[PDB]
């Protein structure tokens, strides 16, 4: 009937409009990309910001599911439209379309990633939470091992909680310290005031985000033929367009 559509505030994918009820609250790439594939799958849904605010991990104790992964593992949502990276990890207890968007992990600085390991003077991290953590703590590749390692014990701490919280620990930092994020909302910030913010170097890695469904969903075939349908009609690389560019402030 109504799909339930659990998703996140992260700017400018899902944002609270600038009066008003229901989907209508909410504005952003994923909000107009909801309204797409709903259109093209032709289903209503009803979008929902997840309770405890995360995208997806499992507890190493309790081993269940927090965030979006977990509504639609534990059956509260049928459909996760945000920025959730595709890793092999979620991959293993959901399934995700094709990519609506590609990124990597990147720097964004006030180069590359093998010349922050090599170097001392310059501070760097990454969330506290998430899918860069998780690859730089799981990697196995030496340069991405050394800065784990640098990060895990520096002091004082590397991390970040939010996305807000590294662009303006980069912003003050005067040139001390690089935030690892993902490249997608590298740009984004590079378009927001005031205009202080770079990416430098290639993306240390390459995925995607992609919409997700529970394994065995009858959504899922539709969603994903939808997603290649956008993409191929260039709707998708518009729309990224309009957010990150159209509507850039630098
Ligand atoms: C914004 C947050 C916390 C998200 C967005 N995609 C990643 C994810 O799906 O884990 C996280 C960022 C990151 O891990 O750098």
């Amino acid at each position: 009937k109504t799909v339930v559509v659990t998703t996140i505030l992260e700017s400018p994918y899902v944002m609270m409009k600038k009066m008003l009820e229901g989907n209508e609250r909410y504005e952003g790439y994923c909000v107009d990309l909801a309204a797409e594939i709903a259109k093209h799958c032709g289903f209503k849904y009803k979008l929902t910001i997840v309770g405890d605010g995360k995208y997806g991990a499992r507890d190493a104790d309790t081993k269940i599911w927090n965030g979006m992964v977990g509504e639609l593992v534990y059956g509260k949502a049928d459909i996760a439209i945000a920025p959730l990276t595709i890793t092999l990890v979620r991959e293993e207890v959901i399934d995700f379309s094709k990519p609506f968007m590609s990124l990597g992990i990147s720097i964004m600085i006030k180069e590359s990633a093998e010349d922050l390991s090599k170097q001392t003077e310059i501070a760097y991290g990454t969330l506290d939470s998430g899918s860069t953590k998780e690859f730089f703590r799981r990697s196995k590749i030496a340069v991405f091992d050394k800065m784990w390692t640098y990060m895990r014990s520096a002091e004082p701490s590397v991390f970040v909680r939010t996305t807000a919280e590294g662009v303006a620990r980069v912003r003050k930092s005067k040139g001390k310290y690089a935030y690892l994020l993902e490249s997608t909302m590298n740009e984004y910030i590079e378009q927001r005031k005031p205009c202080d913010t770079m990416k430098v170097g290639g993306n240390l890695d390459s995925k995607g985000y992609g919409i997700a469904t529970p394994k065995g969903s009858s959504l899922g075939n539709a969603v994903n033929l939808a997603v290649l349908k956008l993409n191929e009609q260039g709707l998708l690389d518009k729309l990224k367009n309009k957010w990150w560019y159209d509507k850039g402030e630098c």
